[PDB]
């Protein structure tokens, strides 16, 4: 009724070596970066139960697994779930809307794996396990100008955005930041790298967190340009369609939709497509108290509303009494502290922290006791 979940976890060279195993007791003896556990049925990755893979087990069956409406309007799991370990910042990275991840697919393919992989788009949202450091969208275009001043000498462009604080600047502002060239980007670096040395607080610390890994990027500018916050454990952010953001520090759970598109903005020395990007960026800011998402508590359940229809996300509070978990698609529950048994009739799966089950359609709802909390993705129809 209940599989527990066989995950993959990728080492990529950015993820921590002992996140994973401090927190949640997963064994890494040769000391492998960590990056990302991934809890789905990605084609490249699938978690598996027990062995077979849950993306095959899903294809076998659609309707008995995802629900019929699941199976009906996508057509497999809709999204991907992972524990994101960052030890270092990551890239600065824009998705494009639904449209232009269209025209961007079909595009690129009059080269191969290129930044449209897939014509999908790719909401995300992303929840605090650990203090969670991040950018998400630009600030109002007053505290743009305020984090400017002490740098304002170190590009012509920023010049010209304080002079008239507004989209267009700010836009010319960004592309110019990215095409800097040599001692252009010297000059710029320099004003701001030298003057870490007479400011105080954030955002300032951040860009020095970020200098360790990008003494030489562009993308140090970002955190003046862009909402700086740190996620506590328990908040989230939702990240839309163009609008720039990074993870810089810390764990989270993170689920998106199937994509792997993306436009990079710097932190990163990959090859960037200005034009590319600043056409598929929205130059308004947001402001701070917009950012994170205001979760709805009904009885044990928090649940945490994504404006798309991809996925769904939910927080459970154990108690020792059982309390009943129901959807009406496939879920994937993940302890993300204390200890969960979950009961459906005779069977019974404990999971730890870190560790997952699947739900599928056909097997809701399931009766879950214990102590601490389960997040769970699913959807909503
Ligand atoms: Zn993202």
């Amino acid at each position: 009724s209940m599989q527990k979940l066989i995950n993959s976890v990728q080492n990529y060279a950015w993820g921590s070596k002992t996140a994973l195993t401090e927190l949640y007791g997963i064994a890494n003896p040769q000391q492998q970066p960590m990056a990302e556990l991934w809890m789905g049925a990605h084609p490249k990755s699938s978690s598996r139960i027990t062995t077979v893979s849950l993306r095959d087990a899903i294809e076998k069956n659609k309707t008995a697994m995802l629900g019929e409406a699941v199976a009906n309007r996508f057509g497999e799991l809709p999204f991907l779930f992972k524990v994101l370990c960052a030890a270092q910042p990551l890239s600065i990275q824009v998705h494009p809307n639904k449209r232009n991840s269209e025209i961007g697919f079909a595009k690129e393919n009059a080269p191969m794996d290129r930044n449209y992989k897939d014509p999908n788009h790719a909401p995300e949202l992303v929840f605090a396990l650990t203090p969670f450091l991040a950018m998400n969208a630009f600030r109002e275009f007053s505290d743009i100008v305020s984090l400017l001043q002490p740098v304002a000498g170190a590009h012509s462009a920023i010049a010209h955005f304080l002079q008239v604080p507004n989209a267009e600047r700010l836009s010319q502002l960004f592309a110019s930041l990215l095409n800097m060239q040599g001692e252009e980007k010297s000059r710029a670096l320099a004003v701001l790298k030298a003057a870490l040395n007479s400011q105080q607080g954030e955002p300032w610390q951040t860009i020095r967190v970020i200098s360790e890994y990008y003494p030489d990027d562009s993308g140090l500018f970002s955190p003046l340009l862009l909402n700086v916050v740190k996620l506590n454990p328990g908040e989230a952010m939702f990240l839309f369609a163009e609008t720039p953001h990074a993870y810089l520090q810390g764990v989270a759970l993170e689920v998106m939709a199937n994509s792997d598109n993306v436009l990079r903005a710097g932190l990163t020395p990959k090859y960037i497509d200005i034009p590319e990007l600043v056409a598929n960026v929205k130059f308004e800011p947001k402001p701070a108290g917009e950012l994170l998402t205001a979760p709805v508590k009904s009885g044990a359940e928090l649940d945490f509303p994504i404006p798309v229809d991809d996925f769904a996300f939910s927080l459970h509070d154990l108690a020792l009494q059982e309390t009943s978990i129901g959807q009406h698609s496939a879920a994937i529950l993940f302890c993300v502290e204390g200890e969960a048994v979950l009961r459906k009739d005779e069977q019974r799966l404990v999971l730890k922290p870190g560790e997952s089950a699947f739900i599928g359609a056909d097997e809701s709802p399931v009766n879950a006791s214990g102590t601490g909390r389960l997040a769970r993705v699913y959807n909503k129809l």
